[PDB]
């Protein structure tokens, strides 16, 4: 607990940019793209007010659009007077991916009609398309094979405070080991992380901060409409903060909270607000109506685990179940606690043999070990119960492919 | 099964993709259905065997579906999963190994079920070739059968050896196969693929 992330002061004009969303549509061959930029304003609207969106490739401008405020008709009462949408045509766009993170710079400028600037906002824009077609997750029209890992925000000395040096270290180490995707383990991450994944090329699954694993039953609060406002806040604010990042390709509703009506409501909300990304959720059997992807936790390649209400099928048998059409990506597999990752080759043989088996996220990246000091003042790695803490789960906090200081395990 | 096989045609659908042979195939299908449509033991109609995939097969499958909706129709030619079958019915597809032939791939039966867009049940029209000392890996097929719902079994090839009785100089009978009668280019002992001998004596694989 504490103030573990950065605190800052922001000064904005009275008439200001309050919100903006960037969207990229494409044609069939991806030779033509449209950048849709929706900008919202706060303060008193004036007729001289303008918004310009310019797209930049390096130092070269490739597109620009200027318009006054006032969107199209939405319903019988009109449209948003304090909003504007710009459509920038891009011919032969350079496509973002994990292999080539081609990035554009979009600058949103609030300015008067005579030309004076009031406030500028900028974001990195990647031209990519994520969709599930015929049971396969496609990126830019091609089926994806997720070489993913779950990552917690952990530091052996600073706890859960993240710095840019450690983030860059983690991303470089992941890409040097042929990882192309990262799952934000069970909460939204430090904002710089998404930017770094945009610049370096990692696919990101962004997860809402919602876990109720210790509830009996697990959906006790997530099936209660009295907790729907809290969960809805935790989902909507994450999407609103991170919806512009090209590295974010999949939304996650959370982790291990059973399956309730709140999950269905929030999945539908995400699908309505941001149709450009699929939504996944594992709780309740990993194949409910609140997931676009079958995402089992630690399902095996060939052995079924028929638990009473939430069976864990083998991933090959799961695909062929009557009525099943969705792709399967394991949200957690190949538990890396200690001397682990036996049978990894079996998972990857199945991944390359079955089309709709589109990979998974290894659990997990780094051991959540802390640094204590002995009587001689020397540091050592500590796990659960080494601080005197009330009933603990000992060494089950260390499931990483690298040590806390980011030294690789042999399983890496 | 209708009396329609064109295995030796090159390509196999040379006549079954020709509308000049549609009347003959249609007779061979319609008269079989008309004769046998009242029998309760008959649960599945088959369009034939190893004749490629042509428009004649599609036409006759649709005819059977119109005339007798109470039985599904299956057909293996053309890749065992075309529009002329209600059931994926591969010949000798394996449990775990894919056999990617250029135009008619033979997937493993577990991989076949999960192919994008695939919803049909899989019953092997021919599997576990019983030629001589055979049926190794039968337990693997039946493990997969009991583990995967849409894997609904198959038909072993086959029941009885098609061996004939010849007599030696001493007048004693012996089992003969292809080429023992002087017959023009033959396929030797490939006629004996049965679980029982010609006199219906069981093989050890039974
Ligand atoms: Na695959
Ligand atoms: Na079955």
């Amino acid at each position: 607990s504490g103030i573990f992330r950065d605190v800052s002061l922001l000064h904005k004009p009275t008439t200001q940019i309050s919100d903006f969303h960037v969207a990229t549509r494409f044609n069939d061959d991806f030779s033509r793209a449209v950048l849709e930029a929706e900008v919202q304003m706060c303060g008193e609207l004036r007729d001289y007010l303008r918004v310009t969106v310019s797209l930049w490739q390096g130092e070269t401008q490739v597109a620009s659009g200027t318009a006054p405020f006032g969107g199209e008709i939405i319903d019988e009462r009109g449209g948003y007077a304090d909003r504007v949408t710009l459509r920038l045509n891009v011919e032969n766009p350079k496509l973002w991916s994990a292999e080539i993170p081609n990035l554009y710079r979009a600058v949103v400028e609030l300015h008067t009609a005579d030309g004076t600037l009031i406030e500028a906002e900028a974001c990195d824009v990647g031209f990519r398309e994520v969709r599930i077609e015929n049971g396969l997750l496609l990126l830019n029209g091609k089926p994806l094979l997720i070489r993913g890992v779950n990552r917690h925000e952990h530091h052996p000395l600073h706890g859960q405070v993240m710095d840019e040096q450690t983030m860059v270290q983690d991303i470089l180490l992941m890409k040097q080991n042929n990882f192309n995707a990262v799952r934000c383990s069970h909460y939204p991450n430090h904002p710089l992380w998404y930017t770094l994944c945009d610049r370096y090329g990692l696919y990101v699954v962004d997860e809402a901060n919602i876990e109720t694993h210790g509830m009996v039953p697990m959906n006790r609060l997530t099936d209660d409409p009295r907790w729907l406002p809290a969960m809805s806040e935790r989902v909507t604010r994450m999407v609103q903060r991170d919806r512009n990042h090209p590295s974010v390709i999949i939304w996650s509703l959370g982790n291990e909270s059973g399956h309730g009506a709140n999950h269905d409501a929030l999945y539908r909300w995400i699908k309505s607000v941001d149709p450009s990304r699929p939504v996944q959720y594992e709780g309740g059997g990993a194949d409910t109506t609140a997931t676009d992807i079958i995402c089992p936790m630690y399902a095996r390649v060939d052995e079924d685990q028929p638990f009473p209400a939430v069976p864990k099928w083998s991933i090959k048998k799961w695909l062929s179940l009557p009525g099943e059409t969705r792709p399967l990506i394991l949200c957690e597999y190949a538990h890396a606690m200690g001397n682990s990752l036996g049978g990894f080759a079996k998972y990857w043989q199945a991944f390359r043999q079955y089309p709709r088996l589109q990979g998974g996220f290894v659990w997990d990246w780094v051991d959540q070990s802390l640094i204590k000091y002995d009587e001689n003042g020397n540091p050592w790695s500590a796990y659960g119960g080494d601080f005197g803490d009330t009933p603990n789960d000992r060494q089950f906090c260390m499931n990483g492919l690298v040590f806390a200081d980011r030294t690789p395990h042999p399983a890496l």
